[PDB]
């Protein structure tokens, strides 16, 4: 009943730091942007649209920050693992909670309190790494996550013992094997173990991400944004 309990924390950890609740996702599907307002992000400033990205994807991380810091265990390692794993791990929850919010059928996400193509950010001048963003947004629609299966996954991209500089790997280790037993019971309890077979080739997600923070560390070498820094030991390792 252990891994039960983490199966629960973990949950509970998501439920309240998902930023956005997926009943209000799913309802607001039809509440598309229109030519009009589109056209009206479309012929805003490069800046002011980065602007506005950095903050909500600022925001984004220290959500997944938080989620981090109420994992079973996590406040027990060292500072220094906690934020190698940080720093390793939580964009790529960023991009994985993405697909919360993605709608396949029309290929929009939600931004900003409506629903929106890739062609939305057109004046950031990034269409080949959006697509990246978007496309692996629709691979992953495809497996219909449940809410506890983003929640389990998100904590395994987070807790994994192989991310280089660890001071306490074995400490990691034992985090790590217990979330995918956690994972993996709850899998099987739910019949979905089929999606194990379908997730993200783990190299995707860290390539896809690495791409995506060095645009953002461009971006903020030639506009930086004020962040509002919650979390000092992982915001001196990304901002200068
Ligand atoms: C490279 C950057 C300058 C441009 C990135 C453009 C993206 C891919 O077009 C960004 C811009 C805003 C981003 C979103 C901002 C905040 C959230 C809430 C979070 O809970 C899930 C991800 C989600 C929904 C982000 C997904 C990707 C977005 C939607
Ligand atoms: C793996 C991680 C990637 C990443 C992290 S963590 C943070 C961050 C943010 C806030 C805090 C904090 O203390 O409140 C700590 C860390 N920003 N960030 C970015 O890619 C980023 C963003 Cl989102 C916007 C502009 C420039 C950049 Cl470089």
């Amino acid at each position: 009943t252990e891994i039960e309990h983490l199966v629960q924390s973990v949950c509970k950890s998501y439920r309240e730091t998902c930023q956005l609740r997926l009943e209000d996702l799913l309802r607001q599907r039809s509440n598309i942007f229109s030519r009009e307002e589109v056209t009206g992000y479309q012929r805003k400033s490069m800046w002011e649209m980065w602007e506005r990205c950095a903050h909500h994807l600022t925001e984004a991380i220290q959500y997944v920050v938080e989620f981090a810091k109420r994992l079973s265990g996590f406040m027990e390692l060292c500072q220094n693992d906690q934020i190698v794993l940080l720093k390793a791990g939580a964009m790529e929850v960023v991009l994985v909670r993405m697909c919360r919010a993605y709608n396949a059928d029309n290929r929009t996400v939600f931004f900003e309190g409506k629903y929106g193509g890739m062609e939305l950010f057109r004046a950031l001048g990034c269409s080949e790494l959006i697509s990246s963003i978007f496309d692996f947004s629709h691979s992953l629609s495809a497996l219909h996550f449940s809410e506890d299966e983003i929640a389990l996954y998100t904590a395994l991209v987070l807790i994994n013992a192989h991310r280089p500089g660890l001071q306490e790997k074995r400490k990691v280790e034992q985090l790590q094997y217990n979330l995918e037993l956690a994972f993996h019971h709850h899998l099987h309890k739910t019949h979905r173990q089929s999606i194990l077979a379908k997730l993200p080739p783990k190299g995707k997600l860290r390539s896809l991400c690495s791409q995506h923070v060095e645009r953002l560390q461009i971006f903020q070498h030639l506009h930086p944004i004020v962040v509002q820094a919650a979390f000092p030991p992982l915001y001196k390792e990304l901002f200068s």
